[PDB]
């Protein structure tokens, strides 16, 4: 139920696990696709602050948020993300995402 997914400092998408598209259900379309517009309005500023801590510390702890799929639905994900580096500078994003049940994602909502 986990699938990665490379991004840029900005958290447009670069590419993504096979397994993950098939989820999300968008490769012609991943690279039109820029940061924080696919997701949900409640988890704006809390998904941004772990990119503010990502970009900080070099690292991102599991958060839960919600994302919207093609077909308009809103799909609850839970990802890990982490740098990449070019000659210690940093260069790309490495997530790592997990598939979650309504059920899931609000229960990990309510640790926040
Ligand atoms: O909206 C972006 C796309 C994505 C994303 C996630 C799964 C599939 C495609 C894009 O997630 C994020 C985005 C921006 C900031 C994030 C911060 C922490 C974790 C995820 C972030």
């Amino acid at each position: 139920n986990m699938f990665k997914s490379k991004h840029k400092l900005d958290f447009s998408l670069v590419s993504m696990d096979q397994r993950g598209k098939h989820i999300l259900g968008y490769d012609a379309e991943l690279v039109n696709m820029g940061g924080y517009d696919l997701v949900h309005y409640d988890d704006l500023a809390y998904v941004a602050s772990a990119h503010q801590e990502l970009l900080k510390t070099g690292a991102s702890g599991m958060i839960a948020y919600r994302y919207q799929k093609k077909d308009g639905e809103w799909q609850w994900l839970q990802t890990s993300s982490r740098l990449v580096y070019k000659n210690s500078k940093p260069d790309f994003v490495i997530c790592t995402h997990r598939q979650l049940m309504d059920e899931e994602g609000h229960d990990l909502l309510g640790k926040r």
